[PDB]
């Protein structure tokens, strides 16, 4: 079995995993709109009695499965409970990497794109007022993706997206080909001191920018300064718990998996720590300092809250490259915020897409070479459907990304520590650690941790469900219609996969 070299290169390729987007947009955002540095009480606390409980859980779960030749969790599952019922399971945590990777993939080129189109110059450049600088730049992303301009919920990306799509599929695989040490390892030690350095770079800019609206202090200030009235509404607690959970990318398939190639004894309770820890820090210092603090710099704290409102893709796309354009050096400025952003999705999806092929290897024994292609064939295949149709992307986010993960997140601690049981997953997550999990953590982990993934769970189908499934227009059904014949697919290759087995 293919294992990590090195336990440098372990954690920095688990930190790859977690650190991307998200923590650069979707964290600020978040912050801002539930209690600013107040938001911080139940962002720790979900961190602790979630975050990083299932985190070990699932590290426990992938090298317990690892060391008798299993990386995904329908073999798994069925290790942990002997029942065909956990094999179907199983197969969630196959489809839901699957499903995400068939849009995020895409989403990735777009920061490759823009990286380029910024450094080349090929950029719109206004000319005054606000919307004035900001309109060339929603046209200028708008004609990258094909934003319908019609009644038709049809795309048309234009073939500069289109063919930045295939390279960055090309670059994934190029890394992917190469397995765990010589591929994902090996581009962990050289993209996250990358992203480190684009980051730091781009958080001193950021801290000079002064303009006639404002400052990157005022930017500062409006994120950190404390609404410990919110700390009332639910919806603050839970938009905690489901940033952490989304951060840390728990319930994905991709960390039981990338832990599944850590050796049986190899220490997993200090080294989930560590790139937790590792996540957290991009997110809040790094993530925090960026893009909030230069967008209230340049249209003033007046507009902060319908900044943040206005959401992490417009910030992160239409607001930040705008701000770009009119500052000195902004050109390059806004190539490295790409290039950032493109590294930060690249140690991702090259995570998210080795379930399927680990899947392929272990299970139906191919090669890694054929794994690697087959996956990315039916990778680039699948995306067609969200480079083509409208709102597309967003039916598979919210049930492989959102509903998904969550789910699957209450069954991976319901198979391991209440089925397989706890003493057993205690064992399994102490062993060979450098530290030992706290004993406060057994009962968290049995209690705690699944209560709030259920009530997570339950507050989001009763608020989102009905909303997606009769608000929409008929193309969901499109959506729905090919994800479910995915997971029919994946079951398949799941029943083909025992049938071998009785075989030999
Ligand atoms: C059917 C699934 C695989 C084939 C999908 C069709 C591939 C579409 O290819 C298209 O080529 C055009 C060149 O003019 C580009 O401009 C389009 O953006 C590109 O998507
Ligand atoms: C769901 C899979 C996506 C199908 C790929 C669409 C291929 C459409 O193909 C072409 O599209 C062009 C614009 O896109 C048009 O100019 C052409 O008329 C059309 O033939
Ligand atoms: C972390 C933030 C980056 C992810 C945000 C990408 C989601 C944006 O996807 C959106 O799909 C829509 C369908 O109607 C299009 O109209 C939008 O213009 C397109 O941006
Ligand atoms: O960027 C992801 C991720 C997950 C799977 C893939 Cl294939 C690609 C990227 C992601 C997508 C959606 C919601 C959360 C998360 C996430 N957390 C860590 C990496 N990661
Ligand atoms: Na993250
Ligand atoms: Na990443």
């Amino acid at each position: 079995r293919e294992h990590w070299a090195t336990r440098l290169g372990l954690i920095l390729a688990m930190a790859g995993y977690a650190v991307d987007l998200g923590n650069f947009l979707r964290f600020p955002v978040q912050a801002a709109e539930n209690g600013g540095g107040a938001f911080m009480i139940p962002y720790i606390i979900a961190f602790l009695l979630v975050g990083i409980p299932l985190m070990w859980i699932e590290w426990a779960m992938g090298r317990y499965g690892g060391a008798q030749g299993h990386g995904t969790t329908p073999a798994i599952f069925y290790l942990l409970w002997r029942n065909r019922f956990a094999k179907i399971l199983g197969v969630f945590g196959l489809w839901i990497p699957l499903v995400v990777a068939i849009y995020y993939v895409y989403i990735e080129s777009w920061t490759l794109g823009f990286a380029i189109k910024f450094l080349v110059g090929l950029v719109p450049e206004p000319p005054t007022d606000p919307d004035s600088i900001l309109r060339p730049f929603k046209e200028f992303l708008y004609s990258y993706i094909g934003v319908p301009k019609g009644d038709e919920p049809i795309l048309k990306p234009s073939l500069f997206a289109y063919i930045v799509f295939l390279i960055t599929m090309f670059i994934n695989v190029s890394i992917l080909i190469r397995g765990i040490s010589k591929g994902i390892e090996r581009f962990a030690k050289i993209a996250m001191p990358t992203l480190f350095i684009l980051a730091v770079f781009l958080v001193i800019r950021v801290f000079l920018l002064e303009t006639p609206n404002g400052t990157a202090a005022d930017g500062l200030n409006f994120l950190w300064t404390p609404d410990f009235e919110k700390l009332k509404d639910p919806g603050v607690w839970i938009a905690a718990v489901g940033q952490i959970f989304f951060s840390l990318g728990l319930g994905f398939g991709a960390i039981i998996t990338f832990a599944s190639y850590v050796r049986k004894d190899q220490d997993i309770v200090l080294s989930g720590l560590t790139a937790a820890t590792l996540n957290e820090k991009a997110e809040v210092i790094l993530g925090g300092s960026i893009s909030i603090p230069a967008a209230v710099a340049f249209f003033g704290v007046a507009n902060a809250v319908a900044i943040a409102k206005a959401g992490a893709f417009n910030l992160g796309f239409i607001t930040l490259p705008a701000i770009f354009s009119q500052t000195a050096g902004g050109t390059f400025l806004g190539f490295l915020w790409f290039f950032l952003l493109f590294f930060a999705g690249l140690t991702s999806s090259i995570a998210g897409m080795q379930p399927m092929i680990a899947f392929l290897e272990d299970e139906l024994k191919l090669s890694r070479k054929h794994a690697v292609l087959w996956t990315a064939a039916i990778v680039f295949f699948s995306a067609h459907l969200v480079m083509f149709l409208n709102k597309s992307l967003d039916e598979m986010d919210f049930w492989a990304g959102t509903i998904g993960v969550v789910f699957f997140g209450l069954t991976e601690l319901i198979i391991f520590f209440w089925i397989f049981g706890a003493d057993k997953a205690w064992e399994e997550i102490n062993r060979g650690g450098i530290i030992k999990v706290p004993r406060i953590y057994y009962y968290v982990m049995r209690y705690i941790t699944p209560a709030f993934l259920a009530v997570l769970l339950v507050v989001w189908a009763r608020e989102y469900i009905p909303k997606i499934m009769e608000e929409t227009h008929w193309t969901v059904w499109i959506t729905r219609f090919y994800i479910i014949g995915l997971f029919l697919f994946l079951t398949f290759l799941v029943f083909l996969a025992e049938r071998r087995r009785n075989h030999e």
